[PDB]
């Protein structure tokens, strides 16, 4: 096996090209760069610039106005820990399809457009993962993809321990190479590409497809920023319990079918550590 | 905003005074000192002295007689890890409303009285949090407050990573300032007050009130002792799922209402780390 | 109390001997060595040798063929983290009663026989724990013991933080003493014995017996290998909620009975840290 992290054109995949290469990538590696998906550094620049201005120069009052009363990183501003501040180590801004907290109309306009482009690209590449593996989710493809996404931008003025994601797919845009993944048993660099987004397959891809997609571990070594988009299923997403057991899930589920809520519990869990 | 940690008289709050100051404190800070609540260093001294005597001079046999067969820190004596002993780093004594383990009748009498005073003060200040925010829990106020409290005394012959509490409220009495909380975006000292208890609002205050109360992060830096009282809801405490989502809870709950058990699972979880 | 870790003959226990010594060991210590159970270094040697050959000399392709697409350590090969590899720190091989991944017919034959001997010994010693404590599980003894075991072999070319196990029982065979447990309040060595297996009682022993069995904390200090066999209950294992509370379990369970799934959730959790 070549341990190269491949690149695919979303448009070419949607035209039915490279299907054998794509299927092999999904099973053996579970990560790839994606071009021709409506996301490049051009779309990132406006959003990145205005949130860094907010991190660096917004006042405490402005920040409090867009901070949730519980520090979950679901929506709005968060100072994130590893005299002073938890913001000394890192700062985050989070959003979803609704219940958002924006510091101004300008920010709102720019970040709503950026979110929509990310959400569209993530549903599109998940649709191709499903098609290439012959997978029809219980309840159908479009209701599975109309889901509960989370976007988080993180600024760092290990940075992240080794883990796998529990998403369907995760899309990463970035600004020494900090991001690393296991490929062919060795740590492999994942540098930025101005022309492409990085796609990690998550454990829900593995689950829905019956084990045809790998969910790879990755870590962040030690300024930098990243945009991380999690495509996450609805709580009522339903799957086969025996099939989950056949591809490595250590479930404690009675009965033949279960939901995402049954498996994970009452709160989303975005990442998991093997150790 | 002034980043002063305020002090309120429980008696004055119950008389209907300072309601605007109290409401602003709950939303913007989520912590305060509480006087005139039946708890001062006078009530702490007997309980503190006899448990330290037990930690320092009780024998292994005496300690085993009040150690649970599973090391959960729910009831009785625990040596708590960060040749030797896990007790080398810290020692704990835990109790609740029933199923307690006491090393003697003297200890039992002193600690039952101390627990009752803490439980009374915690229900009283939670009642004022609910009243000041116009909150009627599903099932009513008194059945919500007749709940599942946990008292833990900890001796240290970071000491605790940054976290928020998942209680309704937490009451802390203490014996260089080790306890720190985020206030106005900066780490703020929380020293002892012989005349007052420190109150942290927890995530259940945020949840029941629909987001009108902040649950602040805090940490313990590096001998010292502390008494920590968690006022925790019953497993059947029921809330609105859409309202929880509107104030930052990243729930994975199908349907319009849920219970505390639905959210947290089958075991109490007292603290949560953002990271 | 003597803080000696005792040794029992499985055959002698099954003949009804040493019942008072055995009961006292279970309540006060919750660990012991077990002889005369069909497990010695003779049965370990073939299995150990062929998996170390695989770790050291199998190629990446061979390893990928027996790696699950999600890195859960449930089945097959795993590189386990604390340029390079996560395999640099440790390597694991896992199996159960079905859905196994074997690198060859030789390996399969040797490891299926080894698993069967471990599973038999673990059910046998759990049967004696139940008998000695007068315990009839809901649904009966044999359906409780026909369960969901997990075998993991780990090679290390703290190694493990202090924890207790959430199994019924755990059986350990091993190849400076790395493994340590709390006994009588002090860290006590658990060296290998060519003629015996080490048995840890887990929290499910405590639960099913109503608090008559201790689940002791233990840790691994810092090459070495170990074989660790977890005897884990079925998801539908049912117990009394008030009795669980009386022996230290901090449950958040409405109602009078619950299942293992109700308590732990939708995924097995094998170990728990007090801290
Ligand atoms: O910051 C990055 O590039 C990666 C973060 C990541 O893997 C995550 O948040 O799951
Ligand atoms: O020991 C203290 O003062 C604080 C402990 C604390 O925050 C907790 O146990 O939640
Ligand atoms: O490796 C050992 O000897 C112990 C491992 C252990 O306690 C566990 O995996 O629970
Ligand atoms: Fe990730
Ligand atoms: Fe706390
Ligand atoms: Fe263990």
């Amino acid at each position: 096996m070549d341990t190269t992290v491949p690149t695919f054109s979303l448009a070419e995949l949607q035209q039915g090209l490279h299907q054998d290469e794509f299927r092999r990538c999904l099973r053996d590696k579970g990560l790839f760069y994606l071009t021709d998906c409506g996301l490049t550094d051009t779309e990132l620049k406006s959003a990145k610039d205005l949130v860094i201005d907010f991190f660096e120069h917004g006042s405490e009052a402005e920040k409090r106005a867009v901070t949730s009363p519980v520090p979950t990183m679901r929506r709005g501003f968060t100072g994130l820990e590893s005299t002073g501040s938890y913001s000394d180590y890192s700062m985050c801004y989070s959003m979803g399809t609704a219940d958002n907290l924006f510091p101004s109309g300008d920010f709102e306009r720019i970040w709503t457009q950026y979110f929509d482009r990310q959400y569209t690209a993530s549903r599109a590449v998940a649709r191709e993962v499903l098609r290439a593996t012959g997978t029809e989710p219980d309840g159908g493809v479009e209701a599975f993809l109309d889901c509960e996404p989370l976007l988080r931008f993180r600024y760092f003025p290990l940075r992240m321990a080794p883990h796998y994601d529990l998403s369907m797919v995760t899309l990463i845009q970035q600004t020494f190479v900090s991001l690393q993944a296991e490929v062919g048993g060795a740590f492999t660099d994942l540098p930025y590409r101005p022309d492409a987004v990085l796609v990690f397959c998550g454990a829900i891809a593995t689950l829905v497809t019956g084990g045809q997609v790998k969910a790879p571990r990755h870590h962040v070594a030690a300024s930098r920023t990243s945009s991380v988009f999690f495509l996450r299923p609805n709580a009522d997403f339903t799957f086969s319990v025996p099939l989950a057991r056949e591809c490595g899930f250590d479930v404690s589920l009675d009965g033949e079918t279960a939901t995402f809520q049954d498996w994970i519990g009452g709160n989303y869990v975005n990442i998991r550590r093997t150790s």
